């Protein structure tokens, strides 16, 4: 049975080898996406503060507007 | 140091590689939908963003008159 | 060959198959926090996005008392 177990470990060994280069590559590309998400966020983030910050300057012109 | 007492351990930690490698591809397939989720997301909230920023331009003109 | 030479083989990709899954399990930790982080961000970006939308909604008002 010692050379089957082997066996059968050597199969299982494979199998793992072949999993673990698939999780590899798929790890780094979700890397990557991830990358590409958080520049979106950022960039979002600096639209809204423009947004705000723009929002401000109007109520300031209506205020003076008012006088 | 026995044939059989190391295959014995072979064996113990092929096993634990085998539930490891099942975690890892269950927290994998959760991350990638997270990533899917959080791109839809973000496209939502892009969208969102635009409609802010042309109805922040239609109030920009309706000040430019009254100044 | 030998029995015992496909053991130590075994015992050697073995050990590097326990490496390589500590070094997987990192990555994908590291990909988790940055989506938790960016769900974060994103949640804070639209609450933000809604305060500025009912933001304008004051400003027309406060612009129709002006003409
Ligand atoms: N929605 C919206 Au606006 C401004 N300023
Ligand atoms: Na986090």
């Amino acid at each position: 049975s010692v050379e089957d177990r082997v066996t059968q470990l050597e199969r299982i060994s494979n199998a793992h080898s072949q999993l673990l280069t698939q999780l590899q590559q798929q790890l780094s590309d979700n890397q990557s996406d991830i990358d590409s998400l958080r520049g979106q966020i950022q960039e979002n983030q600096y639209q809204l503060n423009q947004v705000v910050e723009r929002q401000k300057q109007i109520l300031l012109q209506i205020d003076s507007l008012s006088s």
